[PDB]
């Protein structure tokens, strides 16, 4: 098993290590584990695109508990479980208070973990996902919470980037990836998580935003500390812009965020913050030829429909890659054992 | 090898043609495809009634999107997928506005169609099912929308009729089927769709309604056009009544509708019907059919609803199968 | 097929339970109870040893839950899926929004044509029985307003039998004493389990504040069942208003302020006593008790998986049985 032909993956070793691991935070995934996730994700991508048998994890029964609507993420996880050949029981159309009708989170997860092999949990509360992990006799995969931990989104973001720029994994002082993060960097927690993961590599960051909505100082400190630890930190590691023409120059990746109207004082202030960072074929003319455009979605008015036709757009491939990354992570964690012959390989 | 009474079906040829077909409208189903659906539905009926293995389509993962409550239709489709041996993820509980949350229907179906083999979609909006079809990389089956397109309801209605009156398939000038449609023919879109399908055959229509709720003119025009194509149109092809006594006389089929006093069916109103007449109702019923009729052997509305399982299994099998053998098809 | 000493003709008992609806614990007789306990135990050992649990694939069920009861519904879903079968779910509705004008008889006549069996939870008394009349397929009652909840009684009994397997012997010398604590008027889980336990050599302490005592007709049923097997005495049924007296010399404490259980209130219980609670709990049992080896309420909830798998297996199987 090789990825990029450079890095050998002992999937047998790495699975023994990941068996029954809970994944709450992207920091719960180390270098070896990231390689295993990326290799295994790529096998599921090729197997599914070639219409082959995807049933690499068959006899498992999961519970998916989504205590806020997040239909795209929930469907992606359901699809991953079912495509692997396993089964799932769903709790949706509930919130925290109506699901825990008086009962403690500890009691609920202690009991529910006796019924199933694994739990997928989405809850806007941060307190609750951690209480669930303490109480559960079974592995939990966080599908998103209030603190902005959403490891599967970070992992699929990274998988998408590595497919176009596989050199991010090399940690080569000569092969540096430049990414612009555009829009609401205060509230776009998907930026916070992916920045933490990218800062483990030779990466330079453009933060493109307007005053009130800049990247928070704690994320810059984390980026800085991770770049210093691998000797990739310089005066040029982190640049700040308030406009696209400067921000989008000489970047391999443009990652747009959701700009929600609820985040401004009125609709005036919101329509002037869209319009400024709205992406068009015009704003993309003086980007690199190899630039790829990501967006965690849903896209509303941040990227004009005309860009969908532009070969630099990959936000829909990004969403799709979520299926392959969620299948990979479930396979590595919930497999009973491994043997050589049993792993996915196309 | 594949015969429907005495018409031979090249299920292999017909499936090559239906593979990854979307089915939005009963007009998306042609003669050969209708035969394949009827043959295949009948196999699933016999297989399930004899408790044999029904798993003719394993390895598929579907998404079912119901953006209005239609629990009977949703459960029917779920049951069909699961009985075929495939798996499904469900989006229910919701309406158009709460599901799209101001994301476009095109983006939502572009993404969702990357996750699954096929989508079952019910939405009161007519715009939405068509946008979904243009955006989806995967086949869509319309389970009902606002324009009254509901192809699986037409198909199961037709399957039910063909089981009692298999001569409707012959297009023989001497073997004419007479159907009375009773109740709200203006708003009963199930009548509109089935009329379109029935008018492809040697069929005569009684439209039994009050003035305000008659069959609409464009449906009469479509019936007339379809009857003329096969030279089955006459001055006697389409009669209009406002009362059951006259309406229900010499009709092989009585198809009742929800009338949301005059058009209530009872064992009394059934005395001057043919011996062989069968009674359909798309369901749910309120007062249109008195509970006493359930005991009358002419009632088949519950067998009708049951046949929905076998027709939805057939249609999923014919569209989503990725076999390459005649030997692999259902053949009990 | 033995439970250490009773031989089970699982073949004969399944021929009898095939396509049986289970509404009320009285729908389960002695032989059927043995089959459910034997089969439950096989699924317990199979799952704890991570072996293949797929003893019933090829079935498709419908689960209809017309009140929120996420614990019970998930337990049933888990049981169906672990067995290898499939389920279609109708939830997050109530009786009025699900029927929307349509009769219960029409809805179950139709829905029973789609599936091999139905799991039905409805706070209505009348509806589960109408569903049973109308359905062409077996119904398992997952709980209704009349307080019928057979699977809870069965898993309660399974839990007790695991610690005190002598309840099955009907030996005049091997008597089980159970204290029922809290709201015995409204705690219908007490009503059902009392009816089942009274079929055996069992003595009952009813621990309650006056306003919430065990109802007279349940004491009459207990008395009738004890008399039929010649286990009735002046000591068969005691009443207390306090834990000190109630919890003395009882093998089982079943919970549902004076009646808050703590490590303190458990000091002068027998060494072998086990503590049940159908759950969810609020204050009735302090978190400190969870550490006390007498607590089994979480093992109890767990056993619901194995009992619901057993019951579905014995009813829906078309017979190779689970063993070891
Ligand atoms: N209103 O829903 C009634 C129903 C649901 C499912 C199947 C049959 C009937
Ligand atoms: N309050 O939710 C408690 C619960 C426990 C186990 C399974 C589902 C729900
Ligand atoms: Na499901």
């Amino acid at each position: 098993f090789y990825i990029n032909s450079k890095y050998k993956i002992d999937l047998d070793k790495i699975m023994t290590k990941m068996k029954n691991k809970s994944v709450i935070n992207i920091d719960d995934v180390d270098d070896e584990e990231l390689l295993a996730i990326l290799y295994t994700s790529k096998q599921f991508e090729k197997i599914l695109k070639n219409n082959e048998d995807s049933k690499y994890l068959e006899n498992k029964v999961f519970c998916s508990v989504f205590l806020e609507p997040s239909t795209r993420t929930r469907c992606s996880f359901d699809a991953a479980i079912l495509k692997l050949g396993s089964k799932v029981l769903n709790i949706t159309d509930m919130n925290s208070t109506s699901f825990y009708k008086g009962e403690t989170v500890e009691d609920a997860f202690k009991i529910l973990s006796t019924y199933v092999d694994g739990i997928i949990y989405r809850d806007p509360s941060k307190k609750n996902v951690d209480i669930a992990v303490s109480s559960s006799s079974k592995p939990i995969i966080n599908a998103g919470n209030g603190t902005g931990e959403h490891p599967t989104q970070s992992l699929l973001d990274f998988y998408t980037i590595h497919n176009y720029f596989p050199f991010i994994l090399d940690r080569n002082i000569n092969k540096k990836l430049n990414i612009a993060f555009v829009g609401d960097l205060k509230n776009g927690r998907t930026v916070h998580s992916l920045s933490k993961l990218l800062s483990r590599y030779n990466v330079s960051f453009n933060f493109v935003s307007c005053k009130s909505l800049n990247i928070p100082k704690d994320i810059v400190n984390t980026i800085t500390y991770n770049l210093k630890k691998n000797n990739f930190y310089s005066d040029d590691s982190i640049k700040y812009f308030d406009n696209l023409e400067e921000g989008l120059e000489d970047v391999h990746i443009i990652y747009m965020t959701r700009i929600q109207k609820e985040r401004f004082t009125d609709v005036d202030e919101y329509n002037q913050y869209k319009n400024a960072f709205i992406l068009s074929n015009k704003t993309l003319e003086n980007t690199r030829d190899d630039t790829k455009i990501l967006h965690p979605l849903p896209r509303v008015n941040e990227i004009k429909v005309e860009v969908d036709s532009n070969p630099k757009s990959v936000y829909f491939t990004q969403a799709e890659n979520g299926l392959y990354v969620r299948m990979a992570l479930l396979y590595l964690i919930f497999s009973s054992t491994s043997s050589a012959w049993s792993h996915p390989q196309f």
